[PDB]
């Protein structure tokens, strides 16, 4: 995923 990846970070 995105956040899974701390590039996102929005809590997954």
């Amino acid at each position: 995923g995105c956040c899974s990846d701390p590039r996102c970070a929005w809590r997954c």
